[PDB]
């Protein structure tokens, strides 16, 4: 164990690691990983100071989700509660003073005029981040650089998990109730559980791209079903395939984390009613937790390379132009169906991050003129078929994103 951690035991006789020389303490072993992680994490919780100023600058408005965001927003503002809450929180305490007071409260007082003290927006962009600090061990990212968020199987190794995945669920809901922006990460596929959906193959794609292909070719337990080339080792036939396809699918996107993810919605529901969100989608859903930012086409266009294409090429052509016909809105929309996601970096599109590293955006000429445009969100890929006429691809385009 390295200078200036000790061994502790709790008094219920559980074994946690007191930091010393960062008066921190973590439930888990000071890994060289884990020395690596919180070293890092920290070097970015200390660039958070400047990018506030960035977090204001996103925005919501003043079926449609214009009109779907103001018949929401009213009826939180019907439902609401008179007077205060007063949360005080202190810089190196921001989590542990937030956590221990919001849970102690009563769900519905965390829909009064929240009143914190040391500042809102601040506070919420604080505590969004503070929560994925590696000391508390809930998370881990699915690329590297810290691309694609997830629940962290291995949570249990922290014996409170589900009490911090139920106060997160809580702050998730104070975030959409008195709507303040967040900036956790979570993918679709996670508002899409809060959604009750069921994620899909293509989804996959966005968190597991190896994956994601092996079942991508030829069309359960530790991972059940017989392969080669309940039942403990039933053979995976083509009179079978169809079913393994949807079982493990399914397995790839709970296994792991089926109690952290009821405790968060438990938490989320609690604070805001699950079925507020039946009308939002998942990409509507992500938009209100996030805020939207506004896209700008000149950044866009200097920062997209190509791949069998060029500048000038015939659909590239259309494409920016049906851009500049889309308001930012449909802009953004278009971001995330290629992306993943509606958060764009402080950078601007020039420093737009992927699964393997820094990958700018890329349009490709890839399939028939009878597809609609594909993505290939690890890859900030898009798949711009060789189209014909641009009032097509513009039928194409609006149609494959507004799915």
């Amino acid at each position: 164990l390295p200078p200036g951690w000790e061994k502790r035991t709790d008094p219920r006789g559980r074994f946690y690691y007191v930091d010393h020389n960062t008066r921190t303490t973590t439930w888990q072993r000071p890994t060289a990983e884990y020395v690596r992680n919180y070293e890092q994490w920290q070097s970015q919780r200390n660039q958070l100071q400047g990018a506030m100023q960035h977090f204001s600058q996103r925005f919501l408005y003043q079926r449609s989700f214009r009109w779907k965001y103001h018949q929401f927003r009213f009826l939180c503002h019907s439902n609401a509660l008179p007077s205060h809450v007063k949360i005080s929180v202190s810089r190196q305490t921001l989590f542990e003073d937030s956590f221990q007071q919001i849970m102690n409260m009563k769900p519905y007082d965390l829909r009064r005029r929240l009143y914190i003290i040391m500042i809102a927006r601040e506070w919420f962009f604080l505590l969004s981040h503070e929560v994925l600090n590696p000391m508390y061990c809930l998370f881990e990212y699915a690329g590297k650089n810290n691309y694609c968020l997830q629940i962290n199987p291995a949570s249990s190794i922290n014996p409170d998990h589900l009490t911090y995945f139920r106060f997160i669920g809580r702050f998730i809901a104070m975030a959409l109730y008195h709507g303040k922006f967040i900036d956790t990460g979570f993918t679709l596929p996670f508002y899409k559980r809060m959604l009750n959906k069921r994620p899909t193959l293509k989804d996959l794609e966005s968190i597991d791209p190896e994956f994601y292909n092996s079942i991508v070719w030829i069309k359960y337990f530790i991972q059940d079903m017989e392969i080669l080339g309940g039942g403990e080792s039933i053979r995976v036939t083509e009179e079978n395939k169809e079913e393994y396809i949807m079982l493990l699918t399914d397995w790839r996107f709970t296994r792991g984390v089926e109690e952290q993810t009821k405790a968060f919605l438990d938490g989320f529901n609690e604070v805001a009613p699950l079925e507020w969100l039946r009308y939002f989608d998942e990409k509507e859903l992500e938009l209100m937790l996030c805020g939207m930012q506004e896209i700008d086409m000149s950044d866009w266009q200097k920062s997209t390379i190509y791949r069998h294409y060029t500048k000038n090429s015939k659909q590239i052509q259309w494409f920016w132009q049906v851009v500049k016909e889309m308001d930012n809105e449909k802009r953004i929309r278009l971001l995330q169906f290629v992306t993943g996601t509606c958060r764009l970096p402080v950078g601007g599109f020039a420093e737009l991050i992927g699964s393997n590293g820094p990958q700018k955006f890329c349009i490709d000429k890839v399939g028939k003129e009878t597809w609609l445009p594909r993505s290939h969100t690890c890859f900030n890929r898009l798949d711009l078929p060789p189209y014909k006429s641009y009032e097509q691809l513009r039928e194409k385009l609006l149609y494959a994103i507004e799915e």
